[PDB]
């Protein structure tokens, strides 16, 4: 059938917020009361790949945009992009591996691993405002997930 995906928001464990932090970049900061706008709403698609219990492969979209995050080789280690992709072919049950992420529940939180690059994670600096990374300590690795309508 068509791909199941659904509209949501992602925090770290610090509720930070992420926001666009120019066309290809993410960022994170604290927000609150009608700057709560600003934050980004992701289409997480169910795709294709190794699935357990608490290990379930998704791709993350942005709500009504043809731009996904992706796991790409940059300075010789595994980096987190936004990469744009044709949208009459997007979002698909088979995405390519750079877009997968093992969604990951441990202790009510969410973790996102590279599936690309196992043991690299979806990352923020407890620092406000700085770019969302991918990360191999003090960096955040564990979210919390909204589901929007
Ligand atoms: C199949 O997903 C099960 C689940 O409880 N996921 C989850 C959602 C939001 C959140 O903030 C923490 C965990």
């Amino acid at each position: 059938a068509p791909v199941r995906s659904l509209n949501c928001t992602l925090r770290d464990s610090q509720q930070k917020s992420l926001v666009m932090s120019g066309p290809y970049e993410l960022k994170a900061l604290h927000l609150q009361g009608q700057d709560m706008e600003q934050q980004v709403v992701f289409s997480m698609s169910f795709v294709q790949g190794e699935e357990s219990n608490d290990k379930i492969p998704v791709a993350l979209g942005l709500k009504e945009k043809n731009l996904y995050l992706s796991c790409v080789l940059k300075d010789d280690k595994p980096t987190l992009q936004l990469e744009s992709v044709d949208p009459k072919n997007y979002p698909k049950k088979k995405m390519e591996k750079r877009f997968v992420f093992n969604k990951i529940e441990i202790n009510n939180k969410l973790e996102f691993e590279s599936a690309q690059f196992p043991n690299w994670y979806i990352s923020t600096s407890q620092a406000e405002n700085m770019p969302v990374f991918l990360g191999g300590g003090q960096d955040i690795t564990d979210f919390t997930m909204q589901f929007v309508s």
